[PDB]
């Protein structure tokens, strides 16, 4: 329940520990007055400040003047930060306004058209995006819902996910989560206290070619459906197949142990693992951090489940793309259908009281 | 820590109340009264396993490689949770099987109430499980394993998930806020009043049904409310609205949250006013619902509300005289009911021979 520092030369919410639940909102820009957008993530850093210390926002949720609205809308009262973070990322199409056009980073990539995309343009794209992860829903939802507030006029939410429960791992010392599949997901991952590989593979670098970007990472979000009537009538064997690990331990294929190294020849040459592994792909690596959903039935009978897929990398074209390319043959792509997609440059960490969110591109 | 599935009465009722909420509803799609409990029969095994923290059937792995596993395994290694499963017959279950003169007259349909805006698609139900649990994961694979297990004689027709409180790091007996702002829950039939369950909740013999005895009425209301207007009002009209404060939940004139309400000083349509017991002839209600927030609709404004669960022992003198009273409420502004369904819970699973629904087939 306690609360992750906000400070940092990288912003929370990336190597972090994942928390529970996941409020994820993209945005649009509504305002072509550059200072009064600059003015804006001057006050949405100010509140994110009080919010992740589980303090209310402005003068608080009650005790104003009788007549006018409470600064914080107060579903969050009596709750602790629950290790609420706040991640905001920069989508592609600012970069069409305030004359930030020589500004967008070459390493935030349009993704390319991939085989069985059926993308949902509505709940993809967005010029900018928060994610809210925390352990408690509520404090997720209060942080989300008082961010548009402040926002209103300037910024409008394009479309929002809700996760309820975490498909990835950060800590490889704790239990690695399930997602909807039944599957063990996060196993080889890459941990908050991997620093080299932080470096190699998620944070931006100075030579990189966009200095304000040094610090920051590059977000990848997939929403995911999964075809959970198809996938509950398959075997158990053709479950284990199209993975390369075993349901009940999560083990390679052969082995013993959920951690033990997966050696890729014993698996069949189109399971998930031996196309995503790194070896495969050159050493492309990603930083995962997922959650499954679930909205309501499919109107056919049906529940409706799914992946938000969320991935991390210093580069989306020697990240996401490579490996995602290499997926065109995945086992199981017979059981999921990408269906919403985006991509947002995540600037560098707020630094001290005084700095602010983009503060290094304006 | 777990749940006892077993009682005089089904658990998720009186119990105390779980973090997490997934309702599901299921229409019948058999005509064979004898499938039918035989389906009824492998849910209660399954929901005996499934409320210890077991996985159903012979389990998620080491089964025959050549067969999909009994259990979809996406539960492996959680904890029971506090899992509760609490089944309900809708009226329109009445009308297969033979039932037509077995439906309890308690069961009654719900008037049309001024400014329901009911999804037709997200009401009524031949019947429903409420899973309950501090693990929203614990609760989704409740649903989706009995839905498999019927799959071929039910079909899921609406799902709602909810949250209430975080039992890791907020105290039991602080009362949780609603999406409003406000306390919600302060005056309500509480699990240790057994008098009080007696004589508004369960379901006696002597009310008519005899097979209803021990069991009790349920009202679902999906209820969206309009936060971005709401949260444009003064703390003035916030506080108007329902007769408390926000602060602490103080009825009007009051200074601490369990101060017992003087309605008169509350506006004369003030939400805590026209529910009041003594606004509607003594008629009280066990409230059990839960928040929910299911993302954004198409307009950029929050999809998000209180999925509204009352549990009493006549629908007639529970749920439909107290929303009755609210036609006027101050509330309704900033509120709409867009779903809606009512069911008979049927008395507990007595032992480990019962199952759900003996008593009615
Ligand atoms: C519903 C969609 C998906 C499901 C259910 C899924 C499931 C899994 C599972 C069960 C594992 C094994 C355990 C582990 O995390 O190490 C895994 C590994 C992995 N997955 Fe996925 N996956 C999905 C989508 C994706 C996508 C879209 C990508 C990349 C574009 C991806 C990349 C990876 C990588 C890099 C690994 C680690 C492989 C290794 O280095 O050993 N996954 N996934
Ligand atoms: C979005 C919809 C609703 C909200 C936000 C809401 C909120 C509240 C709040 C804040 C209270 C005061 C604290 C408490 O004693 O629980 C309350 C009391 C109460 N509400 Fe509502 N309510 C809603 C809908 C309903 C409906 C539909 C009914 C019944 C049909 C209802 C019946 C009651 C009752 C019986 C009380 C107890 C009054 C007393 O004995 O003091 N509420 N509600």
């Amino acid at each position: 329940g306690s609360a992750v520092p906000f400070h940092g030369a990288h912003q929370a919410g990336i190597a972090t520990p994942v928390q529970d639940r996941l409020h994820f909102a993209a945005f649009d820009v509504t305002t072509e007055d550059r200072a009064a957008f600059v003015a804006l993530l001057k006050e949405w850093t100010a509140a994110a400040r009080r919010l992740t210390a589980g303090h209310a926002v402005g003068e608080g949720a009650y005790g104003g003047l009788p007549e006018a609205p409470p600064d914080d809308t107060g579903e969050a009262l009596g709750l602790k930060p629950s290790r609420l973070t706040l991640t905001i990322g920069f989508g592609p199409s600012l970069f069409t306004r305030f004359g930030l056009a020589d500004l967008r980073p070459e390493a935030l990539a349009d993704l390319p058209k991939f085989p069985g995309d059926n993308l949902d343009r509505a709940r993809s794209g967005g010029d900018l995006c928060v994610q809210a992860c925390a352990d408690d829903p509520q404090v997720a939802v209060h942080a989300i819902r008082n961010l548009a507030r402040i926002g209103f006029g300037k910024v409008v939410v394009r479309w929002s996910q809700l996760g309820f429960g975490k498909t990835s791992s950060t800590t490889p010392d704790k239990q690695t989560p399930r997602n909807l599949l039944g599957f063990k997901d996060g196993t080889r991952n890459i941990a908050g206290t991997e620093k080299d590989r932080l470096d190699r593979f998620v944070w931006a670098a100075e030579k990189d070619g966009t200095p304000w970007m040094t610090g920051g990472s590059y977000l990848v979000a997939r929403r995911i459906r999964m075809h959970i009537e198809t996938w509950d009538r398959a075997s158990l064997q053709e479950q284990e197949d199209v993975f390369g690990r075993d349901k009940g331990e999560g083990a390679p294929v052969g082995k013993a142990k959920e951690r033990d190294e997966p050696f890729l020849k014993a698996m069949k040459p189109d399971a998930h693992v031996r196309l995503a592994h790194p070896d495969s792909n050159g050493g492309a690596t990603l930083l995962r951090r997922g959650y499954s959903f679930t909205d309501g039935t499919d109107g056919l009978g049906r529940l409706d489940a799914g992946l938000f897929f969320l991935a991390y990398q210093r580069d989306i074209r020697t990240g996401f793309v490579p490996v995602q390319r290499n997926l065109a043959t995945d086992a199981l792509n017979e059981y999921i259908q990408h269906v919403g997609s985006a991509v947002f440059a995540v600037p560098p960490g707020v630094r001290d009281a005084d700095d602010w969110w983009g503060s290094t591109l304006f």
